[PDB]
């Protein structure tokens, strides 16, 4: 039903800032000096693009400027990523830990504060997600216990699966679960320090496969490998005693209980250069969903998260410039670099205009009708109803801080990294490389 | 399969979600009942699919088929496992293990027993599999205790073994490769294996036994992937039992007149995940099956078994019964659960049958107990036939117990238990606005 | 380890091996070469690299900036001492 056009463009930025501290965000209450800039953080970008009915087109002899609209059609998609390779690492300098359970006979008596410096690697991961609708991240928090008996602190609760949109800055889980280590962990010491202040996420694809619009997902790959290195313990008491059915009470020191909690050790394998999905161009020559290149609002969502170039930088600075070697010479400083760019090739679609397909987009999305004009008057939404909002000689209806004002813009508290490229088009494409790579593909 | 006609009717089904969490190692409960059962990654996954009768739905045309002759049924086309968790393995062990010491890097030799039980946690082997069929599958493990019995038994003899072909119930742990055998029976130490394996039974499927009956009620799809490597080596602690023959060894004096370890124990291990090596969310298409059964839910009913190790993570959270204090090791008490996620995405084809005598003979061959659900099976001579003379011997207070013949066999497996799912309700004609029903067009072309 | 003038950024001259103590490592990009519309610096390229992590090590000296007092739970007595969160990949 769409009108496939004839002319293709391209835009790209030149660079994208991401440099600074991997471990955490040091920020004064007056001002921020550097955010937590880490490789493991989710990297979501949104470009803003212009509108093709806004940009005047001189070769418009195909279509009449009243009976038709115009929308872009994203065709060629390409991820720019150009840093040197290398693994990063984090940890916790104070970890609840008895010993290696693998080669040890029994454990000592838990006294006070066996929290020591252990610093651990993470997994391989590379991914991509492209659309004109934001993606959903699925995480958990503690389920509220139901009021049958009063609970004491120190309990196992159940757990609610929480759907949320994905921000920037939050990190991916490393097989430790999309769970609130803010809420569920309560000691601030059991998981590493990079994540202990927050929670981690993961995208659920099957509910993401459950949309009729197609505008949220049409193209997606993944790699993500991992193995487990070691087996250690926690340090503390156990809220659940293991039963005496399948165990035997011993004698002597064996009557003193050993560790029941075991912890794993997530760990990365060898890296690969060849297996990277970066800088291989992709095209929706055919769609898998309901978005046949029809991105809306001149808006794009991209999220690509990587662990491969994750190396964090070491740098020191002298304090006294001493001659004979001391330990009081150099104060430490830790940063970590990231660098990306985005490269995209497009098409157009001139929309045939009736009220039926004007009723189509409302059945897809009602928000962008605010600028999709057609004549603003005859969407006749009005039908018969009693009254909710429009009878105000007030007397029962009141002071109302919340009810209708915080809801209509959903993404304002969604804090994520942004990109503004509303002028970077290109008519001819022999002067741009990846379109020339397309030019042999088109022939 | 050449007696039915492949129709043109194709629908879609969908289960939305299946939330399931629980403690990994054992089940927590009071004395009464379980609200929080033992859930972990390595339990076998027995399920039941339930489909409604196709004749009771108003199919769009009534002329191409005839209900007075035949009673059509669903037929399967292509299904897949929609696994949905972040990838990761969670491990366990047993806090009191039977062991001398390590044999690999033998620093010094041991002397047996004296109760030095060992806390060692280790990983497992890896599996991935999928298995379907209109009848639930049959697994195996080993048994103990019976012989031809000519000789008496002393304290602690050697028993022979016995293979137990048995059904898989859900919650049964899949083995780490040790042995499909009753650990409650053969492992009397109650200490030697990890904690969820100490009392229960691990089992395993026999695929050639699935290849035995040539119908195919237990198999028409069969895909697999497993990997394996063992890291280091152990002993046990105890007594030798059967001694090694010294007829080829040469003994020695000093401390070496004493016996060393003869019992030698592996420590198996797992390799990394390979996310391209999985088999989930890839649409599977079989135009030609492997048994006589070309994908028919005989019973309007199916059985799927798929066990994961990739998303086998354990999960922790810390909690202090204390309000706040200066930090000791006596502050927090710990709790463990284990997340799970499974969903099913289901495409079928309505298939017509025809009624003939050898047809209704063959249903009595296949499962004779099922035609009573069908309606056009009527016996014109009576089966009750007034042998009891239609219940009038005298009924001398028979009324109280007259109803004790109610009805028998309403379930073939009453004591068998497993988790399942209702699917009487999730159907639609045009699957195109559903996911993967557009991928129906790809394979068809 | 990084694309830097290391002897500038490290005044210790002892936190890296020898051939990077007073030198400066570089690494070729692709994209600026991809950006040029002439290609006198690019017409055919390829690469292959493998790496994994052996160990984790530390550095000793003046401490850095710790967390803002809440993600730490303060140790007791001997455990009051806090050290190198400098996490050395290998």
């Amino acid at each position: 039903y769409v009108t496939r056009t004839n002319i293709f463009y391209h835009a790209s930025s030149s660079r994208l800032l991401a440099v600074g501290h991997p471990y955490f965000s040091i920020k004064r209450a007056n001002k921020t000096v550097v955010p937590k800039v880490s490789g493991y953080q989710y990297r979501v970008f949104k470009v803003v693009l212009p509108d093709p009915n806004k940009f005047a087109l001189p070769d418009s002899s195909l279509f009449d400027p009243t009976t038709q609209r115009l929308v872009w059609a994203c065709t060629g998609l390409e991820v720019g990523r150009g840093q040197p390779l290398g693994v990063g690492v984090s940890g916790h300098p104070f970890l609840n830990k008895y010993d290696d359970v693998e080669n040890s006979g029994s454990g000592g008596n838990p006294g006070q504060d066996n929290r020591v410096n252990v610093g651990m690697d993470y997994k391989q991961t590379q991914l991509c997600m492209v659309g004109c609708a934001p993606p959903l991240g699925e995480h958990w928090g503690k389920g509220k216990q139901c009021t049958n008996t009063p609970v004491q602190a120190g309990d196992c609760p159940p757990l609610e699966l929480i759907t949320s949109v994905i921000q920037d800055g939050d990190m991916v889980d490393t097989g430790f679960g999309a769970m609130n280590f803010a809420d569920l962990q309560t000691n601030k010491s059991d998981v590493p320090i990079d994540i202990c202040g927050t929670t981690c996420k993961y995208p659920d694809y099957l509910q993401m496969a459950a949309d009729p619009y197609g505008d949220r997902l049409f193209f997606f790959l993944r790699k993500e490998q991992m193995f487990a290195r070691h087996f250690f313990n926690r340090a503390g008491e156990v809220g659940e005693p293991v039963p005496d059915t399948l165990i035997i009470k011993g004698s002597g020191n064996r009557t003193s209980v050993g560790s029941s909690i075991y912890v794993n050790t997530p760990s990365g394998s060898l890296v690969s250069s060849e297996a990277q999905l970066f800088n291989k161009p992709y095209w929706l020559q055919k769609a898998q969903g309901h978005n046949n290149g029809i991105c809306w609002g001149n808006q794009l969502f991209v999220t690509v998260v990587d662990t491969t170039r994750s190396t964090n930088m070491t740098l020191c600075a002298s304090v006294t410039t001493s001659s004979t070697y001391t330990n009081s010479d150099y104060k430490e400083y830790m940063r970590h670099v990231e660098e990306y760019d985005l490269q995209f090739i497009f098409q157009l679609c001139s929309i045939t205009l009736s009220a039926e397909v004007m009723a189509y987009i409302h059945t897809m999305n009602p928000s962008v009708l605010e600028d999709w004009n057609f004549g603003l008057s005859p969407p006749p939404n009005g039908t018969l109803e009693d009254t909710y909002r429009y009878v105000q000689s007030q007397a029962i209806t009141c002071q109302k801080p919340t009810p209708e004002k915080e809801k209509p813009d959903p993404y304002k508290n969604l804090s994520f990294w942004e990109v503004n490229l509303k002028e970077k088009f290109s008519s001819e494409l022999d002067q741009y490389p990846l379109g020339r790579k397309f030019l042999l593909q088109s022939g």
